[PDB]
């Protein structure tokens, strides 16, 4: 009956992590109210066993928890013996995240992997919540599951066209209807932008870094997984940009693009979600802002990859989430443009037309500025490469 929030962590990019690197990520996750990392890992990485051992040790040492996400883009159904041996190592580890007295285990893809032989070979109870693609098959799953994890974190109609938002709960409600008694782990992602030779698209997210958390308070799923802590290559990271991870080419659009301020939004929503509350509690005045580096129609000078699929559906907007103890007035300067809007107490998002140039934010109450400053990135009217990630920043009273 207790509710918990987890975050997807890419073990595949941390070959060179130390225990101290893991501890740093875990401390930041704890400060946000996250309960555990899903350690997404691959059979093909020679460093998987080493880094799982470091993560479980770090979690035990800093009062955090972890569980394994077997990434079945790499793991295979023929790996049952190795998966079993890993669960024999970790299901009863004090740092292993437990749900209802059983060790949580999950996947990326891997719908066809049968958990029966694993569960029946491990003495400690296991709670299997794999990533499943079809809500209806989740209803009659043959693989000995205890719940399902959805990857439908972004607007989609089920096909391969990119569709406009705003995000809806249509897929969440389909999973929940089919799961009945079983548990549902809902995905929470702030953004999506990827730009590789093998994957080059955006999803239409916009106000998603706030809106999705509001949906979580409405929906009250049994578990949440944040997509993601550190998948720089898909731009949905809410964790820090770690110096020790291995760059895959995503540094091009991520190294200068902090996302840490999105944790300011997540923190009160996580507390409210765990408490069963329908609205967050604001403890101090804060502001979180985000925006892309250029207007969407700018043509690049030299990108060997074309523009990402879907960009025409984006808006040229600056997004601002205010976290307010009392009503106030929000003023935004975006290039030569200036806007203002009265905002209620609570957590509210407003979008503003993007202008090229410097960005400025200010919140005033009773004719006095309570917070404000300059955006950390000037919006530009040209680019070498297409970057549809966002810069995120904050101001706190
Ligand atoms: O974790 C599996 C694989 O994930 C990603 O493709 C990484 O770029 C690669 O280095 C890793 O082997
Ligand atoms: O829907 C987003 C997902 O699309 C594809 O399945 C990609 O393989 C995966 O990496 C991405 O997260």
């Amino acid at each position: 009956s207790n509710k918990y929030v987890t975050a997807h962590f890419m073990v595949g990019i941390v070959e060179n992590y130390t225990v101290d690197d893991w501890k740093h990520d875990m401390e930041l996750a704890k400060e946000t109210g996250i309960d555990a990392f899903a350690l997404n890992c691959a059979s093909i990485d020679s460093y998987t066993d080493k880094q799982l051992a470091y993560a479980y040790e770090a979690a035990e040492e800093v009062d955090f928890k972890v569980f394994i996400s077997f990434d079945f883009a790499y793991w295979s159904n023929g790996d049952t013996a190795r998966i079993t041996s890993i669960m024999q190592t970790y299901a009863d580890h004090p740092g292993q995240f437990q749900y209802n007295g059983a060790a949580l285990v999950s996947t990326f893809v891997g719908d066809s992997f049968d958990w029966g032989p694993v569960k029946r070979a491990v003495d400690h109870p296991i709670f299997a919540v794999p990533n499943l693609q079809d809500p209806n098959w989740a209803g009659h799953a043959t693989t000995s599951i205890d719940g399902a994890f959805s990857w439908y974190a972004w607007p989609t109609d089920g096909g391969n066209s990119i569709i406009k938002g705003p995000m809806t709960t249509i897929w969440d409600d389909r999973f929940r209807n089919n799961l009945k008694d079983k548990v549902y782990m809902a995905p929470v992602s702030p953004w999506f932008s990827t730009h590789f030779n093998t994957k080059n698209w955006v999803f239409i997210c916009e106000d998603l870094p706030h809106l999705r958390w509001q949906q979580m308070l409405e929906m009250q799923p049994e578990l949440i997984e944040i997509i993601s802590w550190n998948d720089y290559g898909e731009s949905h990271y809410i964790g820090p940009y770690s110096e020790a991870h291995s760059d895959d080419g995503s540094a091009q659009w991520t190294k200068d693009f902090p996302h840490d301020a999105w944790r300011i939004i997540a923190k009160p929503y996580i507390a409210a979600y765990k408490a069963g509350e329908r609205e967050p509690t604001v403890e101090s005045d804060q502001l979180v802002y985000w925006y892309r580096p250029t207007p969407k129609a700018v043509t690049c000078s030299k990108d060997p990859l074309g523009p990402p699929n879907g960009i025409n559906l984006l808006e040229d907007s600056v997004f601002v989430t205010t976290l307010l103890t009392e009503p106030a007035t929000l003023t935004v300067g975006s290039g030569s443009l200036e806007f203002s809007v009265d905002v209620d107490a609570g957590i509210v998002t407003n979008s503003f037309p993007m202008g090229v140039g410097s960005q400025a934010f200010s919140v005033t109450r009773d004719g006095e500025e309570i917070l404000g400053g300059d955006g950390g990135l000037d919006v530009q009217d040209r680019c070498d490469y297409y970057n549809f990630n966002v810069y995120v920043g904050s101001f706190s009273a």
